């Protein structure tokens, strides 16, 4: 890779494993459209295997991105609407406080209060449709916004619902595929599981246990270089040759709704570039991402905006990950641990990085 890359990446990460005490990373950068990585310590401790460019690492809510473009490209093949009512695709669900609750609601956390967290005691399609009747929304619908995986987790499940398609069917054959993330997945099969990095909390090393909707928010695994050309592809949809999921690309980069500075996509949170760091880093911090917050409506949506730092935090109870990108710079970075450390560092190292590159 060319120095001025190597140097700033080195100059920036090095430091950031020492402090955050991160056992393995994998870091890429998208410059100019071409991939560079690199990558340190340990996939597994225990084991001594080293983190290489094909070791899998969960990703956390950076999964919630692909259920964005998932999403979009069913709006791209007319199988769903923004603008319909959740009860389209779930009359089951017949508690009135339901009614004006449209799917745009649940893709952006609008839907008026829902929560994080699905509870433990949610783990059959009986108990969450029981849930989901029983859940008291605090606020009126396209409110307030706040960050939760029983929201675009539920948009996740009902937007493929027309295909006929499971989750993850439709996930593997509609994005996974014509992408070629072919080392990315749901569900790790068996011969998969040697470059499975183990997640290290306090520790003691960990995985992702199953929960509800764990595949539509936060159930991704991949490795740095699928998520290289994950970022390739938002950075530059029209080459993706696959219509309907170019839209959808697209899409997911609309904003929908506004709140600080930071504007609500499917998936994907972004901010105007130029923008300042203060803004992005004291802004991932979970102090201001989970916080219920008022938003604006931007009516219509503003269509994807190439002068834009596009982002997302994700993490898992052993793992943190982060991609940021800049579509008008045909730059990106993609950095991957297995360790959960403040998102503020990430970001602050992200920015570092990409900054120094234009
Ligand atoms: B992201 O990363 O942000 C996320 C993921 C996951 C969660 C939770 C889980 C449970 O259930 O606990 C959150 C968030």
């Amino acid at each position: 890779a060319p120095q001025q890359i190597n140097d700033i990446v080195h100059r920036t990460i090095t430091p950031l494993i020492e402090q955050q005490k991160i056992p393995g990373m994998a870091v890429a950068v998208i410059y100019q459209g071409k991939p560079y990585y690199f990558t340190w310590g340990y996939a597994d401790i225990a084991k001594k295997q080293p983190v290489t460019q094909q070791t899998l690492f969960e990703l956390g809510s950076v999964s919630k991105t692909f259920t964005g473009v998932l999403g979009g490209d069913a709006i791209a093949r007319g199988e769903i609407k923004l603008s319909d009512p959740t009860t389209k695709y779930w009359p089951e669900l017949t508690a009135k406080q339901w009614n004006g609750i449209t799917l745009l609601h649940l893709a952006t956390y609008t839907a008026g209060g829902l929560p994080l967290q699905v509870p433990d005691e949610v783990k059959s399609s009986s108990d969450l449709l029981r849930f989901y009747q029983n859940w008291q929304p605090a606020w009126a619908p396209g409110t307030q916004r706040l960050y939760a995986n029983s929201s675009i987790g539920l948009f996740g499940a009902l937007a493929v619902k027309p295909s006929g398609l499971s989750f993850e069917q439709a996930m593997q054959t509609r994005v996974f595929q014509p992408l070629k993330l072919n080392h990315t997945w749901i569900n790790v099969p068996p011969a998969e599981e040697k470059n499975y990095a183990w997640g290290y909390r306090e520790g003691k090393a960990v995985h992702v246990s199953p929960g509800a909707l764990d595949a539509e928010a936060y159930g991704v695994k991949s490795t740095i270089e699928d998520m290289a050309r994950w970022v390739q592809s938002n950075l530059k949809p029209l080459d993706i040759n696959e219509k309907t999921l170019q839209q959808g690309i697209q899409l997911a980069q609309s904003r929908y709704w506004q709140t600080g500075d930071m504007y609500q996509g499917l998936g994907w949170e972004m901010l105007d570039w130029p923008v300042n760091p203060d803004s992005i880093i004291n802004g991932s911090d979970n102090k201001i991402a989970l916080a219920a917050r008022p938003v604006k409506a931007i009516t219509p949506p503003t269509p994807a905006v190439r002068a834009s730092w596009v982002h997302k935090t994700g993490a898992t109870g052993g793992f943190g990950s982060y991609v940021a990108f800049i579509p008008e710079k045909e730059l990106g970075i993609v950095m991957l641990a297995n360790k959960n450390y403040p998102n503020p560092a990430r970001v602050d190292a992200a920015w570092q990085i990409l900054n120094a590159l234009q």
